[PDB]
DNA sequence: CTGTCTCGTGCCTGGTGTCTTGGGTGTTTTCCCCTTGGCGGGGGTCTG
């Protein structure tokens, strides 16, 4: 993944394990000076959270 | 009939709130430094 699509990133420790969460750019999830960046297709599935 | 104000969504975007950073400024924290901690023979002098 380019790194344009993520939108954000965070990290947590949890003791036992740690979770690292990954979250890209979206309909809906561009709130920002993104909005402009109008995706070339909204009616596709976009990976929103891993 | 009738249409203008209102409730109730979608949509989105722009405006709210706050991490993050830098400077000013007082305060502890170490190290360094200064002050401190047996025997005898004489002599003379004073009191009675």
């Amino acid at each position: 993944f380019h790194i344009a699509t993520i939108k954000n990133i965070s990290m947590s420790v949890e003791g036992d394990y740690t979770y690292l969460r990954i979250n890209f750019y979206c309909p809906g999830s561009a709130l920002g000076r993104n909005e402009g960046n109008i995706f070339p297709n909204p009616e596709a599935t976009f990976v929103k959270e891993i």
